[PDB]
């Protein structure tokens, strides 16, 4: 277990770019980390945006969150660069300034301020 509840990291999920989380212990199984169907780890993620979503992760796709101006390190590991979505950059921006707020705080004081509220 590399990360703990309230830690915040990058997760890169399917067609989307490195996003800022938040880790969280899933509801139903009451666990923030978990072994997969193919024997590798996953953690449990938040994700910062106007559009709160939450999704378990490999491992090797979570990278700790240390500012984001650390975004252009992930794309790292002429020159090309792909374009972004207006929509999905406005998004990504919110969830940004909302990851920069969360970073000023304790990890306590972000437990408390962004865990999601799961309604049945
Ligand atoms: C799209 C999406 C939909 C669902 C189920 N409705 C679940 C998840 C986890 C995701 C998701 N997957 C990876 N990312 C980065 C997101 C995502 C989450 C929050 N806000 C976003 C805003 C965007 F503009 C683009 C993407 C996202």
């Amino acid at each position: 277990v590399k990360f703990q509840v309230g830690d915040l990291v990058w997760s890169k999920v399917g067609t989307y770019p490195w996003w800022p989380c938040m880790v969280s212990s899933d509801p139903q199984l009451e666990v923030h980390t978990k072994i997969n169907t193919r024997g590798a780890r996953e953690y449990h993620v938040q994700f910062f945006s106007n559009q709160p979503e939450r999704a378990w992760v490999h491992e090797k796709r979570v990278r700790e969150y240390k500012g984001h101006k650390q975004y252009e390190e992930l794309l790292a590991e002429q020159k090309i660069r792909k374009p972004r979505p207006q929509r999905e950059r406005a998004q990504w921006d919110i969830g940004i300034a909302h990851a920069e707020k969360a970073l000023k705080m304790t990890r306590e004081e972000r437990i408390e301020q962004y865990t999601f509220i799961y309604i049945d």
